[PDB]
């Protein structure tokens, strides 16, 4: 045991406000910028919301992504590398639909040097990345009423699978009343769960596929 028993990156002012994706399946775009927003804060001291809409409109078919019909955080990061930047959310706000690409380099608020993917199903490796690097973009299996209806406590769904279909951000981990959890930031607004967060069962056999496809970006000096 060489890691903290608990982490929460919100407490270092590294997490932006919970967003609301609505009826556009842009959880992957929110997951991606969430993670890159923390690296930018660590780097620059400034906490700035980055443009998930930029990803939806611009990180498209060349990156295997389909906008509001889904995509991946790893290739969202590759776009941001290839494009040599991403706009701030305030210059390029979220509309919850597919649009023409309107990136403007004058409004670039972050960059990406590289990203790292973690091995599938490894909750000890995920825990290390979150303690030592920052918030980690993950997929979860969110296709269950109990997920949609989640209010509080440590989520555990018996019929949850490791096949992921929903992009979220791991911003911490800990133990609440006997139950180890990952602290997860969703993009369903503030009225979902614990002011927009869900604590999901940890060290429970890759529960809901939380450790199936982690990745995190880096901004180097
Ligand atoms: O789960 C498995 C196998 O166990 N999956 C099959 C294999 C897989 C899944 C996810 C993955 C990771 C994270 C997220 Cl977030 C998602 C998603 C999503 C999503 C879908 C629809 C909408 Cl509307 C929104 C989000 C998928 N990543 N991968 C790895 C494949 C990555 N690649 C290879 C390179 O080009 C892009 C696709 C899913």
């Amino acid at each position: 045991a060489a890691l903290p028993d608990s982490v929460d990156w919100r407490e270092k002012g590294c997490v932006t406000e919970v967003k609301y994706q609505g009826s556009c399946g842009a959880s992957w775009a929110f997951s991606a910028v969430g993670a890159l927003e923390a690296q930018l804060k660590l780097k620059t001291g400034k906490l700035v919301s980055l443009s998930a809409q930029n990803l939806v409109d611009c990180s498209t078919e060349k990156y295997g992504n389909k906008g509001c019909n889904g995509g991946f955080m790893t290739t969202a990061f590759q776009y941001i590398i290839d494009n040599k930047g991403i706009d701030s959310d305030a210059s390029y706000p979220y509309k919850a639909m597919d649009q023409k690409c309107q990136y403007d380099s004058k409004y670039r608020a972050a960059t990406c040097s590289k990203y790292t993917e973690l091995p599938y199903g490894r909750e000890d490796v995920l825990k290390e990345a979150v303690a030592n690097k920052g918030p980690v973009s993950v997929g979860v299996d969110a296709r269950h009423p109990s997920f949609f209806l989640y209010r509080s406590g440590v989520y555990y769904e018996p019929s949850c699978t490791q096949n992921v279909n929903h992009g979220v951000l791991v911003v911490g981990y800990g133990d609440l009343n006997g139950k180890e959890y990952w602290l997860v930031k969703n993009s369903w607004g503030h009225n979902f769960g614990e002011e927009g967060y869900i604590r999901m069962a940890r060290n429970k056999g890759n529960h809901c596929g939380i450790a199936s496809f982690p990745s995190y970006p880096e901004i180097l000096q």
